């Protein structure tokens, strides 16, 4: 951000136009993950006992008011930019590309890479000897499998099923039950590759079942006929509806559904196309009626789905006991739909920017996609620090005398900027790079509109977002102090009038570069001691994954934690205008992830919520922090991130949702909630 | 096993003061923790012609402040 170079009244710099022969863009970044990772699913179930007749008005009222006013218009954007067989289809090309060259071996009969090669190719496989696939025949070239968007989101749904009534199996075969997809299936490939997948069975019978159903499948419509009798096993519904109805006509059509399929099967995956809390409920009630059986329900969503996609999956089976709690308030995978209401502006496309200015804040998010001399490469790049926390140059040859650059505009950066009028950089430094100093690279250069970044990320994003919100709507504010703070992170939410402090024990010391921001620095720990806790009158304080952890790099009790959110609430009394934020793991998502597969990087191990290679810490109790704050007596409020902020931080930062992250987004989001805590 | 096993009865589990006092606070009623004294062991043993033992003497002290009376009012 700063240097030992001071610039005023700099020209700005004109970036030429570079052909398509050397950089070009992509829209959506493909997404490389491991073959195991494709099958995955998380859980989420009731917390609720009764559902009384004002909950069911004001729940009805809710759901209409979403339907006629349809889903938010940029999440729509965003849902069909990013598909799910694009953003995974290198990964089986790659499968489909080594079976052919005759590199595929020692593989187990049931596993998941059985599964996938069975829907990357289309020949029949068949093994020499356990755990070794034979070679092809000579002169056989088998074309590779041509699958339709919604298959391995259906791979994912069996594999899902065959997983749950059996939670550490390590192989997926039905001998010698049966199976049938209720789906249109228009030209269905997952009953292919499921019964190219199961054939060393013994007699398995899968097909699939629907509207405009073609061979093999059955043409039928739902519910089935009278004079006729279906029973399977499992059931794996998705029935769409393509032309427009009202809300009534959806409702008789999806409650007809879920009843055929739950009197179908003693298993069943139906999708719920428009999952609302009214609607959830009203299929739990009509479970019930279903002959006096009592039903277990819990809701899914794959990690081969559509990231943005608010469609969830609802899971059926019958139950010895009729379940406790049977309804659903406030879960975590109903959230995504109810906060998706219509935006009050247009979505924003990102765009290139190919004039770099000095200390001019008229850009909007995008890209710096351009050629210059190599002389003024060290000048652009220093002008361009100011919106840009990195920067990709490189020149194509050495008798070439333009430089070819790329850099992603970066909103920290420019909170972090802007701060101030000062405009410093290390200038000097970067002339030292001129003539050869700035890489080479014949080859073409692919750089993608919407990058990749992990889940925890995401989350950091929209929890920004909301708490930037939050502080743009009060008022009369002087500081905002960030106890939590580490490296300037929390710098994307405080306005550039006020201040901003950090107490942090681990943090870089630079005293002149910290006054040309108007940033402070304090390196003393944070003393959760009420009588030394130094809490201004007038200030903002923002506890962000800091109570979860210790600063020596220990983990903390839940009692600890308590304790320490007791301690900052009675000292933050005695205050006239004082806000803090607090955020902490909760102890619902423990039940939700060990029963599920789709975790990939949030871990549980023993109790405690293993996340992104941090210490494993343990998780509070909201009934309890809720009590403890109304004990204290103290205007508290738990707020959590909704679709918006989501939204406005994958389009702000130009970053994506992946394949395997946009199912346990849901869950996560709904488990880390913020505390409120306002005088 | 934890419990208390007072006249042969089956035993009872023993609850906690501070979650007892912390319930009734957010519930919102006035209460109280009210407990006997030694005035009351002079007018049991006055009223009735009956007095302390040897073993009973120790042990009631601690009976006493362990088995309170809560005096909810309006
Ligand atoms: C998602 S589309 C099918 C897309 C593709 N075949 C696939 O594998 O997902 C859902 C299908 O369900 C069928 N469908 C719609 N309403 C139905 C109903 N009421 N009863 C039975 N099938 C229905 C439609 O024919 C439609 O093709
Ligand atoms: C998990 S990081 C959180 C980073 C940042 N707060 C954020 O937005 O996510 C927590 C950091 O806070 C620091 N820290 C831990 N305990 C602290 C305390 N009691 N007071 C101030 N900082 C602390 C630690 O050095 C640790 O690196």
């Amino acid at each position: 951000v700063t240097g030992a170079t001071e610039h005023d009244t700099v020209a700005d710099i004109v970036l030429g136009q570079t052909g398509e022969d050397v950089i070009t863009i992509s829209m959506v970044e493909p997404m490389s993950i491991a073959v195991e990772d494709m099958y995955g699913y998380v859980l989420d179930t009731p917390t609720r006992d009764i559902w009384p007749a004002d909950e069911q008005i004001e729940q009805k009222g809710d759901a209409v008011a979403l339907y006629d006013t349809k889903t938010s218009r940029a999440l729509g954007m965003f849902n069909n930019t990013v598909r799910i067989d694009d953003l995974l289809s290198p990964l089986l090309s790659l499968v489909y590309r080594t079976y052919i060259k005759g590199d595929t071996m020692t593989m187990t009969q049931g596993s998941l890479d059985h599964l996938t090669l069975c829907a990357a190719v289309d020949s029949d496989i068949t093994f020499v000897g356990n755990r070794m696939i034979a070679p092809l025949p000579e002169g056989y070239i088998p074309k590779p499998m041509h699958r339709n968007n919604s298959t391995m989101k259906m791979l994912s749904l069996y594999v899902a099923l065959k997983k749950l009534e059996n939670f550490a199996t390590n192989s997926y075969l039905m001998a010698p039950d049966t199976s049938i997809i209720l789906l249109g299936a228009e030209r269905e490939p997952a009953v292919n590759i499921l019964r190219r997948f199961n054939r060393n069975v013994s007699n398995v019978r899968i097909i699939g079942m629907g509207d405009r159903a073609v061979e093999p499948n059955i043409r039928v419509r739902v519910p089935f006929p009278i004079d006729k009798n279906i029973s399977a096993d499992f059931i794996i519904c998705d029935i769409n509806s393509y032309e427009d109805q009202s809300f009534e006509s959806m409702f008789s059509e999806t409650i007809s559904v879920v009843t055929t399929c739950a009197s179908a099967a003693t298993r069943a995956l139906v999708k719920i196309n428009h999952p609302s809390e009214y609607m959830i409920n009203s299929v739990i009630e009509r479970l019930s009626q279903l002959g006096g059986v009592f039903y277990h329900t819990a809701l899914l969503k794959t990690a081969s789905q559509n990231p943005y996609s608010y469609e969830t999956y609802i899971y059926i089976t019958p139950i010895a006991a009729a379940v406790r709690f049977p309804f659903y308030s406030n879960s975590a995978m109903i959230n995504r739909y109810m906060t998706a209401v219509a935006d009050d502006e247009m979505p924003i496309i990102p765009s290139i920017h190919t004039v770099i200015k000095g200390h001019s804040n008229t850009y909007s998010p995008g890209l710096f996609c351009g050629c210059v001399d190599v002389q003024s490469a060290p000048l652009a790049l220093s002008q361009l620090k100011s919106y840009c926390s990195e920067a990709t140059t490189w020149r194509v040859d050495s008798d070439d005398n333009l430089v070819n650059i790329i850099a992603r505009i970066d909103p920290a950066r420019i909170a972090l900027e802007f701060r101030t009028r000062s405009n410093t950089s290390a200038y000097h430094e970067y002339q030292r790079y001129v003539p050869n100093g700035l890489g080479f690279k014949v080859r073409k250069t692919r750089e993608f509109r919407y990058m990749h970044r992990e889940v925890t990320f995401i989350h950091k994003l929209m929890m920004y977002a909301l708490i930037r919100e939050q502080i743009s709507l009060t008022e009369n504010m002087t500081q905002v102090v960030s106890i939590g703070g580490r490296n300037l992170a929390d710098i994307s939410v405080v306005p550039l009038n006020m201040k901003y402090v950090v107490i942090d024990p681990a943090t870089r010391i630079e005293t002149l570069t910290q006054e040309k921001k108007n940033i402070e620095v304090q390196s003393r720990p944070f003393q959760f001691d009420a009588a030394n806790m130094d809490l201004e009158n007038n200030s903002i304080y923002l506890f962000i994954a800091v109570i979860m952890n210790e600063p020596n790099g220990a983990a903390t009790p839940a009692r600890m934690q308590m304790d320490k959110i007791r301690n900052v609430a009675t000292a933050m009394l005695t205050r006239t205008n004082c806000v803090a934020y607090i955020s902490f793991y909760e102890a619902g998502i423990i039940t939700r992830l060990d029963q599920s597969t789709a975790h990939k990087t949030i871990r549980v191990e023993e109790g405690r919520l293993k996340v992104a290679n941090y210490v494993p810490v343990d998780t509070l109790v909201e009934a309890d922090v809720t009590l403890m704050l109304r004990d204290i007596g103290i205007t508290h409020e738990i707020i959590r991130p909704s679709t918006p902020e989501l939204i406005d931080a994958c389009s702000n930062y130009g970053i994506r949702l992946g394949s395997t992250g946009g199912a346990v987004l849901d869950v996560f989001n709904h488990y880390s909630p913020v505390i409120k805590l306002v005088r």
